[PDB]
């Protein structure tokens, strides 16, 4: 499929704010195969090895960069300046544009990775799309595939993303997923924070407000799935469980130690929901711009309409 | 279950910028049930036709209203000051709280109106909920129904919104329908427009954007269907569908005159598109923040085409 040029040219390129240099040779194809034509010049690699004389696969602009161990295979298509390096593995019919990807990192199936960046070892396959300036830093390891998008959206060490979840704008850390039909949507004002051992899942919805760090935060192992809603300053940590059909919204709010949200539950609003609280039915929790402060144990369903802090109870009771 | 009470006070509202009156008398427990106790006090009425004495159905606060040819019956509960009139009817397991309901309206099943009004012929039931400060002004009907949740919203006409949909900040209007898992969010300075015959469906996402007029707007009979994703200002008119896992957002965006794009077509920047134009695949079409993309069909863009500039 190629010859590599004759003269070797030297190519920088930053490693954590260092300038780094390696010496590569320019292929240039010796025939005519898919969009290429003989004769035309491509990228730049450091052996032959590096990209495949089998397949489709070709490194179409002339400042690409392939080294270092990395290995290009299949179809796999890279396009625009991109640089890769520290055995990457890229094959299939993926597709890498404007990217940059490094150690050990392996893209499979068809993928695209473009005006993003990707590094350390990780697995993204399947159907995935990684776009818009997002940021892959791994460090089980972190996996996004089947169907999942991410956008301008900073993922980081062993996350795992799947299914048809959609991410964008946020920053979803340690081992997070985000899985099935999930919306993960900040703005540019403010991203969505999903942390340690969180996940979002079914047909939740997480998003961002527009208020000054308006961020939805979910911490430990709190999660969010089935037809749960939750959207502007809202804060989930320590075991807590929205689903059902509830719609959580206002600010700030905090949800914290065992709490349970499903069924059609309403909360809206600057809300402290904390201790066993267990809210389901066609309840009501709303702050009308007023605060809130549940404590349970406490089950609150059928048609409990809550407008203040109820004084009795728990509220005023601990142990 | 109640009596009248034997004088009758006069009570006022507002209909359009006028100063209303009208004579109730108010509700008054002879017997317990459910929540009520014998002797306690509720709302007011013009007619002992208006609340069933039979279910459960009662007016809580001493100041709501219901009169005019309105008729409670069932477990109905009307729950803080409340305005219901003009052959409005409310039944089976409905619960109204701090609502005006008027001019027909017809509200079944589990449905729940809160802090909203609506107003004209339609029907809610299933177990849709309308809150937050939402407006319903209604050959065909308004209808919510199923699990359909309205928040702060706008529906008028004679819109369909059923299935699992979600709709919040928006103005809905004429004869668009939202079903299935449908997303209608817009957020406190932009709200997201819907209008004609506009539809939204499926997995469906229509969110507004942060910048000013970020308005996304569906008119005539667009679509957005499957797992498409639509923000920000972005606007569909004639025979345009955006489907498949497709996303569309930067602005200011405008699809117009059969256009279609679903596929993993990823749409960014302030991007024209008319006329016969097909965008899937895994085709990226991205204006980079100062430059622009004028693109007019008929035209094919899939695979992995990666257009910057017209
Ligand atoms: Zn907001
Ligand atoms: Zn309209
Ligand atoms: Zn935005």
């Amino acid at each position: 499929k190629y010859r590599l040029s004759e003269g070797p040219r030297a190519f920088t390129y930053q490693v954590d704010g260092e300038k780094k240099s390696v010496l590569l040779r320019q292929v240039i194809a010796v025939t005519d195969f898919n969009d290429v034509k003989a004769g035309t010049s491509g990228g730049w690699v450091d052996a032959d090895n590096v990209l495949s004389q089998q397949g489709d696969c070709w490194i179409y602009d002339e400042n690409a960069m392939a080294f270092a161990g990395t290995e290009i295979t299949g179809n796999a298509r890279i396009t625009q300046p991109c640089t890769l390096y520290n055995n990457v593995r890229i094959g299939d019919n993926v597709w890498i544009d404007r990217a940059d990807i490094s150690d050990g990192a392996r893209i499979s199936d068809n993928v695209t990775i473009q005006s993003s960046s990707v590094r350390e070892e990780c697995a993204i396959y399947g159907d995935a799309r990684v776009l818009n300036q997002s940021e892959i830093l791994a460090i089980q390891i972190l996996q996004i595939y089947d169907r999942a998008t991410v956008n301008h959206s900073r993922i980081v060490h062993q996350v795992q993303l799947y299914g048809n979840a959609t991410i964008t704008h946020a920053f979803i850390e340690h081992r997070a997923e985000v899985f099935d039909f999930a919306l993960i949507e900040g703005d540019k004002d403010n991203n969505v924070w999903i942390c340690d051992c969180a996940k979002v899942y079914g047909h939740a919805r997480v998003i961002a407000g527009t208020e000054e760090d308006a961020i939805p935060t979910l911490r430990y192992s709190s999660q969010v799935a089935e037809h749960a809603l939750i959207e502007g300053n809202c804060v989930l940590k320590h075991h807590v469980l929205v689903g059902g059909h509830a719609e959580v919204r206002g600010g700030p709010i905090l949800l914290d130690d065992r709490v349970l949200i499903e069924g059609h539950a309403c909360i809206q609003g600057e809300i402290l929901i904390e201790r066993q609280v267990e809210i389901s039915g066609r309840a009501a929790v709303i702050a009308f711009d007023n605060t809130i402060h549940l404590r349970g144990p406490k089950v609150i369903n059928g048609e409990d309409r809550i407008t203040r802090t109820p004084l009795v109870g728990s509220l005023l009771e601990h142990h």
